[PDB]
């Protein structure tokens, strides 16, 4: 820095912000010739580029001044309308909710932190959970309770146990954050009984549920789940959707649906953080949905990623040694691996990289960083031939690690 | 709300957030038949729609995967490069600074609050200043010191007086926020001597200067100023630019240029607030600048708004009664009016609306809401016939108001 000790200017929160050594290393990996299973990106082969070109032409013909001008903080009205209609018809979400457009679900998470969290308020997350949600919420200094997953999602019985324990300490939870379908990073899905159990708990213990759902349309097998927000009779759930994996992440458009009183506060908070979400992308998204292109494209996304999920699940079954376990996702972008303990996967990444493969060590996905034998693998953005070879190199890395 | 007292969930900052009665009244005015001088929008006639159409075609032919994919938090590299080149050549800004792309300068102002401000830290603003900057900063609970303007911008001598008084109280300012060229809302420009004086103060009293410059290219008369950032040999200035008034606001792209240590902290802060600025708009902005379209288009924006500024200034001279004063901007979007005091322009707005005209009462633009006889008028997005008529209606409103 030109100012020398620039830290003398920074706020208490800024002084706590740091770069992750692992995220930095992984950035270097992506641009080199290693086979990386560490990515979190959708494959550009799935971006509907013809449909996007046609929509861009249409916007410059018919909607140019709307797409190019400032928008309201709440969002482009026709997008908000088409979304609520889509969500009602497709998922059974109640039209009594209100909706705001966000600059990605990442912004929704930050706005949830702003609007709900005082320092020390208690947020429940899954263990593991989405690392960027911990990052959004951490600015607001919550205390976390983490609830393990199993192959059917959050262990909602352990949440009831922890809620009773907190109540006995005179404390309560303000928000439960869940990624209940094709989780990033675990890949598993909360079963229907647990969804309804979660909402009974939300009523009994008086908390809000944030349901973050980027992946529900990326379903490759099994039958559609019921959205937690579709089961929500009390208006306790805030549902987050995003265009990032169903259109393309480059437009940075998402939406937040929930109780009108909550949405009004969110609108005020957002006004000072970014004024409005880019209106040009909102118009593109509106045509994409209203023009029926979303509905027509979703099957092509599923057809693309399904064989990639399958190649990775086949390669794990064939190559992994005894005592390694992995989830079997019905959709989404990730498979989550557990190493016969106590291999530490963060320590093992060095070795894996040396053998020409990378993954994300699972420790960052735990609010308490207390589980060390997990890894997130991604199958969306590399290719079957490299999925097989990558998984073999990871399997030999684990066999080598299991010795002295 | 369906949750009843939904306030029971809200954070302390959320509980303070309110909608503005004036802004809500003005949203209603905009849609109706009144002549509004209250707007803050550029005119869509200045959007370079043909150039935009050609760039969109180009992006889908050559840059589609980059425009559609997630980007880095820091921004799309070719845009960052082209902007630092433009800034160096056109304004003499030093290439030792770093740059980050923002989701609008609104997001820059929020990130400055995040990164610099603890509760009670002292921010200096002009009186008046940009109301959305007070909104971004308010979440972080600063104390403000306000420094009046005159027809040559901030009275930097009164700032030196206030810095000495604060020093005698054992206190310091952390940030000075200035909109030094064609201010929103006042229209005036800080002279060269004051820019240099401000920077000697920034050295002597050790504070950071934020230079928000949305308008420097919208110059209609006079000669170009030197950017404060161009005079900054110590790296104390963070310069904010935006594409809102020189391209179109619908892409929501801005940039922040300053010391690399500060920029690095900003990048970490931004990562959890929105992940990245929308990359599709970043690629549009990159072609717009790198392809030489910005340079070619800037004279057409100036040709467009100049006669509207001129019509407004002619109408005020012909119609306004004795004792009314207004600024004489060399550029930008606004003229700022002072009523022979006593008149409260917020009270008067009711009367003006009844006579068919609206403006923004000046009070919201003061950190201490302590000046009551000012108004912001806009000339960009009403038309010359309606500017003359609207100024006449406003003039008659003030004549009527002056009769006790
Ligand atoms: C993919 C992902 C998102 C996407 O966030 P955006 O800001 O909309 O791109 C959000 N939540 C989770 C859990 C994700 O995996
Ligand atoms: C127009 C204006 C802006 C624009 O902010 P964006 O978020 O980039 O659209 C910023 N600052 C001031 C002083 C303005 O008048
Ligand atoms: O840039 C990234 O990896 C974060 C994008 C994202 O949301 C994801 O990885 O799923
Ligand atoms: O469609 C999906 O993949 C998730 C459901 C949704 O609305 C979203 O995209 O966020
Ligand atoms: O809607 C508005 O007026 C706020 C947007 C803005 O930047 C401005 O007005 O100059
Ligand atoms: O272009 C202007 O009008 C101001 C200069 C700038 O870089 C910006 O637009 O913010």
């Amino acid at each position: 820095s030109m100012l020398g000790d620039v830290e003398r200017f920074f706020s208490k929160k800024a002084l706590e912000m740091r770069a992750s050594e692992v995220r930095e290393l992984l950035k270097l990996v992506e641009t080199s010739d290693i086979i990386s299973l560490a990515g979190g990106l959708p494959n550009p082969k799935t971006f509907p580029k013809e449909i996007i070109r046609d929509i861009l032409v249409e916007i410059m013909e018919k909607y140019a001044d709307k797409a190019l001008q400032y928008g309201t903080t709440k969002g482009f009205t026709p997008l908000r309308e088409t979304l609520m209609k889509w969500l009602g018809k497709r998922y059974g979400i109640s039209q009594d909710n209100d909706i705001m457009i966000t600059s990605g679900s990442q912004q929704a998470l930050d706005l949830i932190g702003r609007v709900f969290l005082n320092p020390g308020d208690i947020v429940v997350v899954e263990a593991p959970t989405y690392l960027a949600a911990l990052q959004a919420f951490n600015f607001y200094e919550p205390q976390y309770i983490q609830i393990p997953l199993d192959d059917e999602g959050m262990k909602v019985e352990i949440l009831e146990e922890k809620l009773k324990e907190l109540k006995s300490q005179g404390k309560k939870v303000k928000v439960v954050y869940t990624v209940p379908t094709f989780q990033n990073p675990a890949g598993v899905t909360m079963n229907e009984d647990r969804r309804k159990y979660l909402l009974e708990l939300a009523s009994e213990y008086d908390f809000i549920v944030v349901e973050d759902d980027p992946y529900g349309e990326l379903r490759y097998s099994g039958n559609p789940e019921k959205k937690i927000k579709a089961l929500d009779n009390e208006g306790r759930v805030i549902y987050l959707g995003t265009f990032s994996k169903i259109l393309a992440p480059g437009f940075r458009i998402g939406w937040m649906v929930g109780d009108p009183g909550i949405i009004r506060k969110m609108e005020i908070a957002k006004q000072s953080t970014d004024l409005c979400t880019n209106v040009f992308g909102q118009v593109v998204a509106w045509r994409y949905v209203d023009g029926g292109y979303l509905e027509k494209h979703i099957p092509e996304i599923r057809k693309f990623y399904k064989p990639r999920r399958d190649a990775m699940l086949e390669a794990l079954e064939e190559f992994m040694p005894e005592g390694v376990k992995w989830t079997k996702p019905e959709g989404g972008m990730f498979i989550w691996v557990t190493l016969p303990d106590g291999i530490d996967s963060k320590k093992m990444l060095e070795r894996a990289i040396k053998k020409g493969v990378a993954y994300v060590p699972g420790e960052a996905f735990y609010a308490h960083r207390d589980v060390k034998n997990t890894m997130r693998l991604n199958f969306t953005y590399v290719d079957e031939d490299k999925i097989m070879e990558g998984i073999k190199r990871l399997a030999e890395t684990i066999k080598e690690e299991l010795k002295a």
